[PDB]
Parts: C-alpha cells; sequence; structure tokens
C-alpha cells in the first residue's frame, strides 16, 4: 500500500512549493535552504543550496548591497516563489533572505543563471511566512516576457511594491532583469500600499494566495483585513496581461454560501477546466476556464481559519461579466470607486461615454477599482472538522474530478456535477501517517495518472486511481469513480485501457446495469439428487467459448459444457455433496474463466433434505420440492418412491 515519497533533509527545513515540467515530468520542490529536482518516482537528483546564511531581517538594504550594523544570527531561507520558465527552461526561486531576493535556475542542473540585486525591485519583501506571494509569467510570442508578482510586504510598504509586474528578458544576463516593466514617479507597474493605511490599520497586509493567467488577463487571489474583532477580505485582482500603466486594476470580493454558512477566507485555488456537468450547469464551452477555490467559514480567525470549510468553482467567464458590468456602472457616474485601502478615501465614479469593451484595459479616470458586491461561486462541497487545505482539479472522460487536500493528511477525490448536489466525495485517502496537514502546491504527472502532493516533511506522489479496491462489479460500478468499470472476465475493477480485450463484447462493464448475473435450473435440489446436469445461463456475458468450470463453494470443480451464454454443469456426486445441519444448506456456485482462470460470477445454490421433515404438513410445506407418501409414511424429493401411486401428498390440504 505505499507510494512513491521523499522526505526533507533536516525536521526544520520544510516544504514549500512544488512544480512537474508538463514535458519533462521533472519535479522541483521548494524548500527551506534548498531547491530540489526529482524524478518521476521522487529519486533527487539536483540538491541546490540556498541557506542557511547569516541575516537580520533590520538589515535594509541586504548585507549584498550594504554591510549591517544589526547583530546577525543563521538564518533559514524559505522559498516564497517557484515557477518553471518554459519558453527559456529555466526555473526561477526567490526566497525569504537578503529582503527577498530571486534567483534563475537551469531546469537540467540547477546552475544559477543569474541573481539580480543591484536595483532596490530586486529585493521582494522580507516576509519570512509562505503562502503570501504568488507570480505569474507571461510571454506571449513577439514579447521577451513578463513577470506579475504580488507579496504581503510586512508594513516595508516603501521598501517592496504589493503588486507589481517586471521585465523577464529571455536573455539571462540582461540587466534590465527583473527590473520594473515600467518606473516613473507617477507611472509605474505596480500598487504600492499607501502609508495612511498601515497607520489607521495594523498588522494590515495583503497575502496573495494564488495567482493565474486567463485569456487576456492575469488574476490574484487575496486576503487582507479590511478597513474602516478582526474581519478580513478576499478579493479577485485583475489585471491586463498588457498594462504597464496598471490602469486596468480591478478587484472584487469573492467566496460562496450553501447552508446558511457564507465562506469568505480563501484558503487555496487552482485553474482547471469545467468538465460536462458543470460546462452546462455554467452555461460555457467545456474548454474555458474554472477557477476551483477553497474557502473557510466567515471573515475572521485568518491565521487559524475555522475547520468549517467550502471547495467552490468560478467560472473565468462569470467573473469576467461581474467586473464588466462594474466597469459599465462606474463609467456611467454611478458610485464610488470603493477601494479604502489604496484610496485612502471616497473617490466618486466619473461618467464617461466610453465603451467598456469584453477586453476594456483601464483609462486614467475611474482607477484602481474595487467594489463591494462579491462574485458568488458554486459551492461544490463542504466539510466540518476536517477543515480543506488545498485543491486541483483534472478532467476525465468529461467528469471533472477534484481533489481536495485535509490540515490532517487526508486526500479527498470529489466528483464534480453541478446543482442540485454540487459535488460528491467518492472517496478519501490517508496520504500522511503523521497527520501533517496537505499543502497548497499539489501537481498531476505528465499524464495524469499521479498526483504529486505535499507536507511541510513530505513529497508524496499519490495515485489518481486504486479501482482494484473495488472487489465486485456492483461496489466497482456504484463507487462513482470515474476511472473505475468492470473487467468482466478477469473479474476486477480496473481503468479500461487497464483491461484485457476490453473493447471486445461484454469484456468491460461501465455502468451497474452491464453487471453480470448468473441464473440456474433447478435453483435447489435434493442432497439425494446426486450428479444432476445443471442449467446455467450468464446474463450480460462476454464470449465464453474459451471454456468454462463450475465451483460448487470448496466442494467441486468440474468442467462444463459451453454453448453460447449457457452453461451446462454436473453436481456433486454422493461423496462430495454437503451434509445438512438439522433442512437445507447453501452454498455459491461459481463460474472460472478458462480464458482467465478467474472466478468472475456466482449465485447462490441450495442442497435439501425431504427425509428432515417427518409429518405431511411440515414436508408439504417445505420451501422445496417434497412429496408425503401417505403409506410409507415418509417426506421425500422422488414421488416415484412412494408406496402406490395413490400413497403421493403434495398439499396439505389433504394431510392426514
Ligand atoms: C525511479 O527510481 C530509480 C532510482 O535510482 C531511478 O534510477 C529512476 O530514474 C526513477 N524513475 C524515473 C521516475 O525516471
Ligand atoms: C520568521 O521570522 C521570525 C521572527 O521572530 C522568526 O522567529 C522565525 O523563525 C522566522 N522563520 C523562519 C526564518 O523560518
Ligand atoms: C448560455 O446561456 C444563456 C441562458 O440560458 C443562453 O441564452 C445562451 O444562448 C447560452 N449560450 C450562448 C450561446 O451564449
Ligand atoms: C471448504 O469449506 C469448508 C467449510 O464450508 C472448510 O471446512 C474447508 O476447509 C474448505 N476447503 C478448502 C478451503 O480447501
Ligand atoms: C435427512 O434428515 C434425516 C433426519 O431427519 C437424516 O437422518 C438424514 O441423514 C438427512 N439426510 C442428509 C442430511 O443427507
Ligand atoms: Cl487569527
Ligand atoms: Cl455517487
Ligand atoms: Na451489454
Amino acid at each position: 500500500p505505499q507510494y512513491s515519497t521523499f522526505h526533507s533533509e533536516n525536521r526544520d527545513w520544510t516544504f514549500n512549493h512544488l512544480t512537474v515540467h508538463r514535458r519533462t515530468g521533472a519535479v522541483y520542490v521548494g524548500a527551506i535552504n534548498r531547491v530540489y529536482k526529482l524524478t518521476g518516482n521522487l529519486t533527487i537528483q539536483v540538491a541546490h543550496k540556498t541557506g542557511p546564511e547569516e541575516d537580520n531581517k533590520a538589515c535594509y538594504p541586504p548585507l549584498i548591497v550594504q554591510p549591517c550594523s544589526e547583530v546577525l544570527t543563521l538564518t533559514n531561507n524559505v522559498n516564497k516563489l517557484l515557477i518553471i520558465d518554459y519558453s527559456e527552461n529555466r526555473l526561477l526561486a526567490c526566497g525569504s533572505l537578503y529582503q527577498g531576493v530571486c534567483k534563475l535556475l537551469r531546469l537540467d542542473d540547477l546552475f544559477i543563471l543569474v541573481e539580480p540585486s543591484h536595483k532596490k525591485e530586486h529585493y521582494l519583501s522580507s516576509v519570512n511566512k509562505t503562502g503570501t506571494m504568488y507570480g505569474v509569467i507571461v510571454r506571449s510570442e513577439g514579447e521577451d516576457g513578463k513577470l506579475f508578482i504580488g507579496t504581503a510586504v510586512d508594513g516595508k510598504q516603501d521598501y517592496f511594491p504589493t503588486l507589481s509586474s517586471r521585465k523577464l528578458p529571455r536573455d539571462p544576463e540582461s540587466s534590465a532583469m527583473l527590473d520594473y516593466e515600467l518606473h516613473s514617479d507617477f507611472v509605474s507597474s505596480l500598487i504600492k500600499i499607501p502609508s495612511d493605511t498601515l497607520a489607521l490599520v495594523s498588522h494590515f497586509d495583503i497575502f496573495y494566495i494564488y495567482g493565474f493567467a486567463s485569456g487576456g488577463f492575469v488574476y490574484f487571489l487575496t486576503v487582507q483585513p479590511e478597513t474602516p474583532d478582526l474581519f478580513y477580505t478576499s478579493r479577485i485582482v485583475r489585471l491586463c496581461k498588457d498594462d504597464p500603466k496598471f490602469h486596468s486594476y480591478v478587484s472584487l470580493p469573492f467566496g460562496c454560501t450553501r447552508a446558511g454558512v457564507e465562506y469568505r477566507l480563501l484558503q487555496a485555488a487552482y485553474l482547471a477546466k469545467p468538465g460536462e456537468a458543470l460546462a452546462q450547469a455554467f452555461n460555457i464551452s467545456s474548454d474555458e476556464d474554472v477557477l476551483f477555490a477553497i474557502f473557510s467559514k466567515g471573515q475572521k480567525q485568518y491565521h487559524h481559519p475555522p475547520d468549517d470549510s467550502a471547495l467552490c468553482a468560478f467560472p473565468i467567464r462569470a467573473i469576467n461579466l461581474q467586473i464588466k458590468e462594474r466597469l459599465q456602472s462606474c463609467y456611467h457616474g454611478e458610485g464610488n470607486l470603493e477601494l479604502n485601502w489604496l484610496l485612502g478615501k471616497d473617490v466618486q465614479c466619473t461618467k464617461a461615454p466610453v465603451p467598456i469593451d469584453d477586453n476594456f484595459c483601464g483609462l486614467d479616470i475611474n482607477q484602481p477599482l474595487g467594489g463591494s458586491t462579491p462574485v458568488e461561486g458554486l459551492t461544490l462541497y463542504t466539510t466540518s472538522r476536517d477543515r480543506l487545505t488545498s485543491v486541483a482539479s483534472y478532467v476525465y472522460n468529461g467528469y471533472s474530478v477534484v481533489f481536495v487536500g485535509t490540515k490532517s493528511g487526508k486526500l479527498k477525490k470529489i466528483r464534480a456535477d453541478g446543482p442540485p448536489h454540487g459535488g460528491v466525495q467518492y472517496e478519501m485517502v490517508s496520504v500522511f501517517k503523521d497527520g501533517s496537514p496537505i499543502l497548497r502546491d499539489m501537481a498531476f504527472s505528465i499524464n495524469q495518472l499521479y498526483l504529486y502532493v505535499m507536507s511541510e516533511r513530505q513529497v508524496t506522489r499519490v495515485p489518481v486511481e486504486s479501482c482494484e479496491q473495488y472487489t465486485t462489479c456492483g461496489e466497482c460500478l456504484s463507487s462513482g469513480d470515474p476511472h473505475c468499470g468492470w473487467c468482466a472476465l478477469h473479474n476486477m475493477c480496473s481503468r479500461r485501457d487497464k483491461c484485457q480485450r476490453a473493447w471486445e463484447a461484454n469484456r468491460f462493464a461501465a455502468s451497474i446495469s452491464q453487471c453480470m448475473s448468473l441464473e440456474v435450473h433447478p435453483n435447489s435440489i435434493s442432497v439425494s439428487d446426486h450428479s444432476r446436469l445443471l442449467s446455467l445461463v450468464v446474463n450480460d456475458a462476454p464470449n465464453l467459448s474459451e471454456g468454462i468450470a463450475c465451483a460448487f463453494g470448496n466442494l467441486t470443480e468440474v468442467e462444463g459444457q459451453v454453448s453460447g451464454s449457457q452453461v451446462i454443469c454436473i453436481s456433486p456426486g454422493p461423496k462430495d455433496v454437503p451434509v445438512i445441519p438439522l433442512d437445507w444448506f447453501g452454498l455459491e456456485l461459481q463460474l472460472r474463466s478458462k480464458e482467465t482462470g478467474k472466478i468472475f460470477v456466482s449465485t447462490e445454490f441450495k442442497f435439501y433434505n425431504c427425509s428432515a421433515h417427518q409429518l405431511c404438513l411440515s414436508c408439504v410445506n417445505s420451501a422445496f420440492r417434497c412429496h408425503w407418501c401417505k403409506y410409507r409414511n415418509l417426506c421425500t424429493h422422488d414421488p416415484t418412491t412412494c408406496s402406490f401411486q395413490e400413497g403421493r401428498i403434495n398439499v396439505s390440504e389433504d394431510c392426514p
């Protein structure tokens, strides 16, 4: 029962992030003091060292720019960001060490290509806590490359922008590597947290949980304290892929609701395709993007979110639409921009006869833009105690399958259907024996047979499917597991492509109705009536012509005669018939395929003892075919053994 696994070199060097190379299958783990490159089965190939190093967070600029007067401590370098830059066959890794500098590593050997560190913005943030920074690389065909990066700033609002866009030139040795995409006094590709907002509210900060590119936009999902107990707000922040001025900035709350509970604290997210049921539920094409998200109940307890948590789905289209409607109503002069932490105050929308296209990327007016009314997601599934902590999803055979990690190291497999049910958990695996919470980063092997999952101490490769755990066609085809069918002749629950000869008639059942059944006649015989010929019919069967054998429980196995779906077998002989405990005795009559060697169907077969009854009424009312011999004064299965034909009694009505 043991999956492939990789452990941290040390109990304090916890794992942070994880990514799999879509083309190579190479596995990259971002950890404290280490960046690891691993094989598919999690065999380490390269261990790139990133720490520890003597440092102090008070040291700004960093030690690599300036000598520091502060006392230094050997400091752990937390992986804050880990992203594959596919176009350029390299990996971007940014730690917490030295105010959050970054490295570019070559994919094959993790040899350092460059480490930008002369410019102020080359330092992303001194924050040493995971789950607070996220990046997205965007490189079209005619562009050298771009990096969007959002991060908590820890109150150092003048040191670090909370969101920005940087140059990711193709050439590693470019002097402009990681420079602001645009940098001027009052127009830059960056957002800074106003000093007045930290003054008003501390410890005000903005946490970037997830980010993604979809269509012509980038999206960041954030949590931050609300501004005039502490209440937090989870938001969708959108920008156009092509907008140095950051004029396209817009920000809406989001979350979801079910059964009298509001889930507003964002925990995790993952962009995927809908699957057929959600596509219909959402009225979108099956290859449009859907955001799968985990939220905890309420808007409080950010550092220790309630156990009560939910898996929700947001179609990107529904998001863009609610954003467009917001833009439109603002450019009609309705209401305010409503983004107090940034604008600092109430700013009124400006009416202007500008057409708001699907791909409107902002102007000078009416930006940045907030809003109060939340984007509501579709709640798929909820839990009450084993708090959900991560999420990944993909589509198998038109079914959206969602994997959800829990705080106790469990992995749930949810099958997504639209309303009215939403989602159905069809399995839960125990992944980490130590009960360690599952971290946010999960990723599939290149052909989606496995899902890589991590705790702070461990990376584990978990099979997407374990169909063989279902041992009857009934269990298999009612599990609700999209991967699982019944391999008829091998008596096995498996993937179609794992079932030999699946393409041949009735070899593979995809539906409970396609499960074989077995009819026997007669379905019961007198114990004294041995060596009977029985007629077995196999419903919904495949070719049996290779050969069939009949097994009478443990007692017997004889070669059957096969004609289509009909089998004829000889019942056990005198020595082999079972003895009855004092009226009958049941057992499973089974067919073994000679082609495969496996028992694949069964049904009950009963032996009875008419002699067991010693009174006419008892004999006659037997569940089995018994006859009372009036004169011989006994019960029998064979009426021709009564003394006279006149002695035969079959019904109780004429019992003496
Ligand atoms: C699996 O494990 C062995 C251990 O050395 C390794 O050689 C092999 O490359 C691994 N297979 C993969 C995932 O490529
Ligand atoms: C983050 O900073 C705090 C400051 O007190 C420190 O205690 C903690 O160990 C740090 N986490 C790291 C460097 O792993
Ligand atoms: C999606 O849903 C709406 C409402 O049912 C429908 O009018 C529309 O035609 C559907 N798809 C298209 C073509 O936009
Ligand atoms: C067959 O079944 C009987 C009980 O029904 C058992 O006592 C016997 O050991 C079994 N024979 C085997 C397993 O070969
Ligand atoms: C039928 O029942 C009688 C007892 O009523 C018993 O003596 C006889 O052995 C039974 N036949 C069996 C169990 O084979
Ligand atoms: Cl808290
Ligand atoms: Cl179900
Ligand atoms: Na069939």
